[PDB]
């Protein structure tokens, strides 16, 4: 399914970080672009652990998923290589980065129209695939990443991209499912195949729930045990102490799977914001 790209048009330069079994870096790709001008683009390369190779099938499982449809409001996959021993993802790099970190920065100047349109976004492109019955399985806010910061001098709103799930919780270990709480809902811990379009509900409400926190982590105070018992409880959110979206976090973040809004009604709510 995805472009083969060789190993020598792509340059590696700074990490950025990693992610679960990978390591992420800025880099270049030298191409032939339209009319057949050469262009060397700036992509994010995400690399599968070479230790962690036997998710390979998962790590490129995410991308596919994402690559199956085109919307403006999903991250570009530009392709893979897979020469010699490295499994790479790569993949249009977005200058301001994922929306957690962004948030955490730009605190004292997102407001809730930020918030409410950043929302809105998000939910369209969950409705998007929501219609087209595909399950993404890793919506959160370090998997949102800002195109464009908002002008008001223009009137020009962010825009935001939803990046890949990375590999899937299908197949991860346990206890990084457990770390990963309250994004992957009770009924993943409980069983990480009953994974559905219900999931992506649940793990938007923590996604909205982060938007509203300025980038904090829900229950990062809660060792893996103690979220696990946060789940058996039965407990929900606190409140963003910017609360506008509360009812719909808690609306989202419902312990019945099959209670949990369409994104149709999730974006009718939105709007009578
Ligand atoms: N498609 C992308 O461009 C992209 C995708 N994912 C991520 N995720 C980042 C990197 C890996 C760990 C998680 C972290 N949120 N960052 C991206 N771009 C980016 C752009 C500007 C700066 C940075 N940046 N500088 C220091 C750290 N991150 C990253």
């Amino acid at each position: 399914v995805f472009h083969k790209i060789r190993n020598e048009d792509l340059i590696f330069n700074e990490s950025l970080g990693q992610g679960t079994f990978t390591k992420i870096f800025k880099g270049v790709r030298r191409e032939v672009g339209d009319y057949g001008q050469l262009h060397e683009t700036e992509v994010l390369l995400k690399v599968l652990d070479k230790a962690h190779r036997n998710y390979s099938e998962s790590f490129f499982e995410a991308a596919s998923m994402m690559s199956k449809l085109s919307h403006k409001h999903l991250v570009l996959n530009y392709g893979v290589c897979v020469c010699g021993d490295e499994n790479i993802l790569v993949q249009e790099f977005v200058k301001f980065g994922s929306l957690d970190t962004y948030l955490k920065k730009n605190k004292n100047c997102i407001n809730i129209l930020w918030k409410l349109e950043v929302a809105k976004q998000l939910a369209a492109a969950m409705h998007f695939l929501e219609e087209n019955t595909l399950i993404h399985g890793n919506v959160c806010a370090k998997n949102i990443l800002l195109i464009r910061e908002e002008d008001r001098k223009t009137g020009n709103p962010p825009f935001i991209k939803l990046s890949d799930p990375g590999i899937s919780i299908t197949v991860l270990p346990k206890d990084i499912l457990q770390e990963r709480i309250p994004w992957v809902p009770p009924e993943c811990i409980e069983n990480p195949k009953n994974l559905n379009l219900a999931t992506d509900k649940w793990s938007f409400g923590t996604t909205l729930w982060e938007i509203c926190s300025g980038g904090d982590k829900p229950l990062s105070a809660l060792d893996s045990q103690r979220k696990l018992q946060f789940y058996e409880d039965r407990h929900q959110l606190p409140a963003p102490k910017a609360a506008e979206l509360a009812n719909l976090i808690n609306n989202c973040m419902d312990y019945e799977p099959d209670h949990r809004p369409s994104f149709r009604a999730i974006i009718r709510d939105l709007n009578s914001l």
